[PDB]
């Protein structure tokens, strides 16, 4: 679990927004497992706008942050899951580092600010969807 909160919007993954988050939808798209919702509060966190290809990310299933190398934002096939069918994921980063289901929503920092969040993993690897491209939410 975990979210992005920038201005007025609650970025999380598509997969686990709330029935609140969808009652107050700004945007989502399924190809991407994201889903922006707005808030009454002025969130925490700020967005990176960079081409970092280095960072540190949250593990929840360590409680712990590891410092990750990983791929530009692509158009990566994803397994079926209870969640979605077999599709290519768009604008997702890959990188090598432990993650489990649960670990989706932990976020991957640079220098910058918020490169995005984790949304898929296995095998010693780990998948983020970048929001650095989605400049609306500055
Ligand atoms: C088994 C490790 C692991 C680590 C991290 C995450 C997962 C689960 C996973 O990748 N899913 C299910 C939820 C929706 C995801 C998607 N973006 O399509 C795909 N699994
Ligand atoms: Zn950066």
């Amino acid at each position: 679990s975990g979210a992005i909160y920038v201005g007025n919007y609650r970025v999380v993954n598509r997969h686990l927004a709330t029935h609140n988050d969808w009652a107050n939808l700004v945007w989502e798209d399924s190809s991407r497992d994201l889903l922006v919702s707005s808030t009454t509060a002025q969130g925490c966190d700020t967005i990176a706008r960079c081409d970092c290809q280095t960072g540190v990310y949250y593990c929840s299933s360590r409680r712990k942050h590891y410092p990750v190398s990983f791929s530009k934002p692509s158009l990566i096939f994803v397994e079926a899951s209870e969640y979605y069918p077999a599709r290519y994921q768009s604008h997702l980063m890959l990188a090598v580092g432990h993650s489990e289901p649960g670990d989706c929503g932990g976020i991957l920092r640079c220098q910058h600010g918020v490169v995005g969040i984790v949304s898929t993993g296995g095998n010693g690897l780990v998948g983020f969807a970048d929001v650095r491209d989605l400049l609306w939410l500055d």
